[PDB]
């Protein structure tokens, strides 16, 4: 097994190391080895979780500038704002979709938390004018050195457009000056795709330890309103998957049926590891030699949609705040409604591809509607039972997450005429 | 539409911005709008300063270590020893003015305010040796990240100087590689030299919106003493440009009228945007197109003496707290005065190129006073009126700081016999 | 005159430092001036420790990605990996007999210069897997920030991999960006090196201040510890070159007394030179002629062995961190006696060639083993004495290091079956 592992094909790898780790957790929970899968199995999980996050500010950073810089300012003004408008659109609609199959599948109806009307009147906090100036870094560096991505992001394309001005200019100590700032941009970007197809083959391993342990200890409490739960955000993903997207591409000219067995590549990559921005080499590859995207559209609204693009995200914050609502004696309302609609956007543009960032910034849309939780509050109660099947959900996340990534390039693609047809035809 | 604005030559489109927004602000204090400024108006001023902060870590470390790395090991000292002794005679100076002038003016003291005075009258040393230990960075990315601009100050003029150590090798691997460096700190140098070109074109909004904001709350605010503050700064400011500089200029040769005629360009787009390192490039033109200074002079002084050489911020600090030691009831010695200059010097040096920063480090010369920031206090609610006739103060603040900086570039470079004698004849 | 300070040999000058700062400050302290000696000399220092700290985090990263870029499983061939497992695995050896005898001695038990029994008692130690899974950063640029050791020596080995492989990639625009990539971190780690030579030549004033502090403040007994770390460090090296390769030399197949017998022209000359990358030509003519090794192998062991193999400097890490962490007062726990093996052998793979790589690789682990290097504390007082006798361990550790890679190269050409036997026998 020296290179018989690693030679083997990564994708197969991931989706065998599922399966066994399914397996085993099942079974060490049988014999009873809950603790055992803790202390042994869960360390290479947890390594795996912390590889999948020093390949976030690097390759958020380092491929944004030098896929903003490989594009004409005029065509990425106009790409750009395809795509961030897609994005906005599509998040829109996964939380609608959401709160839809949360209102349907009356998601945490008979939790029986003993508190009838704890808190609904701080529903309506959620600062967009504040949040439309964080996008802007006071100061670039801290905001790589502390984990925000979304102001990264606006001064990356800010760095390239920059550099794809300086490359145009009249001097020649100013025209390679910025070449070869470029060109440190594109190293370091291809070195952090390598890290990652090499990070990869060890996810066959830190992707068997994630499932086994989630499989292990939270094996059987999906049996009520848990199960419900995560019925009602699968259903709410494939409706997205089969309404949104292929509404989008029939409306378009893109048989979706057909994109849906191109993407198969980047689906389950992204739905085994659970991360949208670790996923990326996969899905630039996969936009590129199937779909047939041009070096110019995929290589700058990828890298972007990896991060600021998650209607699964969306999604699953949208029917988990229904969950915890209706966990506490008193669910959403109208007003409610829009304000999930438009602060699990806003919290779903922020949240980076990590593996396990939706509960975070769910807690953070809680803390915004109205249930506040201490470290005993029953809206902490209810939110706590929610990061069992962190896993379970976040696969399913993730593949949404990724799948939307890749109809919004290709619609990009399509309208631009950059889509070669040729690959669309069998 | 929009291509018709973003012709018209700014420096002359910001300053009918800055006009329309003191009569937006009057009209808006008529008719008591002051909240709806504030709600729909205030927030694009907000997002000009942000991306005025933007610009200041990565221009300086860019643009310093480019500036010392370009010009010599020993012809950089000589330059060094005579900005750095000019900044601080030119900070002193202006402090000696500010407190004057202060004192001229009988500034705070028909004001009645709270007369708290029970814990706040024990001065103290500003511990020099500390804060000359706090310029050597104790990590270097740290102090990027906190965004500290002496430290960073000097470790980009120590890597700088390492760099042109490295550029004479006799070995060509380590020259190349040194020259690799240094092209990436150009290229990242002039990629912030285009954004702040950007940024300063989107100004006008900018500016309209913050001085409209404070023109509509503070402009009826400022009627009592308050004015007497407004009155002490302009005339220390308008008096140290025209005995300071206007002797400093006439010792060295330089015709100081024909000096101000050839400044404005960097004085009226320094008095609008009120930064320094948002004016960088429009006085890198200036002192290189009609000052007629060699490059490698003011490619190092101008963004050396960006953050270090304020004036106008020692000046605006020694008043300052001179009325708010009035407020409170508590004159200042002779001796104290003394206390108080050297504070304000080193206040200068330490505070960031932003608009509104000597008011946030208005509190680091305050404690060397004795004085305490402790809310409740009289000294809060002189500090309160202060931070309300910011906006104006830190107009004329900046304005003479950057005439300051360009000031002392001329001298050096004429004493370097490298100011070109040819502009400077009619 | 400053021409003859910076001509003295900059090791020989730091214990002249070392000893009239302990005559000054016990003179200072019997005759009543610690406090002249605390206000007055002690800030140089303190300069002094503010300058090491500042070379750290820079000479970390940048060195270990060329280190890691010249050490890559994409440019090694069997010949390689060979003697890149040997190299790691004996300075891992190395460090282990440092701290063991270290213990044994009980190096800096009665220095006494502790403050008291505990600021932070206890230190709520994690657990050892929790600190061998807190190696790989969640966000490398915080670890920057934060100056967190291992986990920027963990992201700059696995970029320096990741850069090495792109670099043979059939393409040109990827090959091309890596080199510039690399070109770039070579040019930051010689800058680092530059700034080093001129660090360590201010050494003799700030060990000379920091050790006339400590005399004067409190008698430490600066000579007794002392000479019992030079007595360990030789102790630890004699039994180095002992067991970890009589051993290993006997285990492959070779009569250690006969690989000794041969290596004395090399180690003596190694011993005086005290430069092992200026003892490379005696040892490859020694390696070539005596041990037999033909050169093939060893025009490619010893030339890497010089620079990535230090196991006297391992060593001296070894012993020197056991001696400061006895010393301030609180003994090393396994989870750091293993956080230091681990930063010492990751360094090793990226050692500086320069006088004062020792120093600079002892403050590195000093502040990754979470005994922060400080300006003031306890730390600096008892790592400028080790900083001081460095000019004595040199002398036997670069004895250490060039047997090392002898010992190496005669090992891997055993295993490959290239001795010329007719070398060896009577
Ligand atoms: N980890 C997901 C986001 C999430 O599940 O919150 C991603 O990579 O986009
Ligand atoms: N506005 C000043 C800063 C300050 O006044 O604090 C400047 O020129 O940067």
């Amino acid at each position: 097994l020296l290179r018989r592992y690693l030679d083997y094909p990564v994708l197969w790898k991931i989706l065998w190391g599922l399966v066994l780790g399914a397996v085993f957790g099942l079974i060490a929970g049988h014999f009873g080895y809950a603790g055992a899968v803790k202390t042994y199995i869960k360390p290479f999980g947890d390594l795996f979780v912390r590889l999948l996050k020093m390949l976030v500010m690097p390759i958020v950073l380092a491929s944004l500038v030098v896929g903003a810089a490989s594009i004409s300012p005029a065509r990425l003004g106009r790409v750009g704002v395809k795509i961030v408008v897609y994005y906005l659109a599509t998040s829109a609609m996964a939380v609608f979709f959401g709160l839809i199959v949360g209102r349907l599948f009356n998601v945490g109806a008979n939790v029986n938390l003993g508190s009838g009307t704890g808190k609904a009147i701080e529903a309506q906090p959620p600062s967009l004018v504040q949040t439309l100036l964080n996008i802007v870094p006071t100061n670039p560096f801290a905001s790589l050195a502390k984990g925000e991505v979304l102001p990264v992001i606006f001064f990356a394309i800010i760095l390239g457009i920059a550099i794809t001005y300086l490359m145009n200019r009249n001097e020649e100590r100013v025209r390679k000056s910025a070449e070869t700032l470029l060109r440190v941009f594109d190293g370091l970007a291809e070195a952090m795709y390598l890290i990652v197809g090499g990070v990869m083959q060890y996810a066959p391993i830190g992707v068997f330890a994630l499932i086994a342990y989630v499989m292990a200890e939270q094996g059987v409490r999906v049996v009520g309103p848990l199960a419900k739960v995560v019925g009602a955000v699968y259903t709410g993903l494939f409706l997205q998957i089969v309404i949104t997207y292929f509404i989008l591409l029939k409306v378009f000219g893109i048989d979706p049926i057909k994109f849906i067995r191109k993407a198969k590549d980047a689906m389950i990559t992204a739905f085994v590891t659970r991360s949208s921005s670790g996923t990326l080499p996969v899905t630039m590859r996969v936009a590129e030699e199937e779909m047939g995207v041009d070096k110019g559209i995929f290589s700058f609204t990828l890298p972007l949609g990896a991060t600021i693009n998650m209607d699964g995200t969306a999604l699953y914050q949208g029917v988990t705040v229904l969950f915890v609502a209706n966990a506490i004696g008193h669910p959403l309302t109208l007003g409610q409604q829009l304000v999930v609609v438009l602060t699990a956007v806003l919290a779903s543009i922020g949240t980076a591809g990590v593996p396990g960032a939706g509960a975070i910034m769910l807690a953070m849309v809680l803390q915004s509607v109205g249930l506040d939780l201490t470290p005993g509050s029953p809206v902490a109660l209810a939110y706590a039972m929610i990061l069992g099947i962190d896993a379970i959900l976040d696969m399913g996340r993730t593949m949404v997450n990724v799948t939307g990534d890749l109809a919004g390039t290709v619609i990009v693609a399509k309208t631009e005429k950059e889509l070669d047809e040729s690959k669309w035809i069998s």
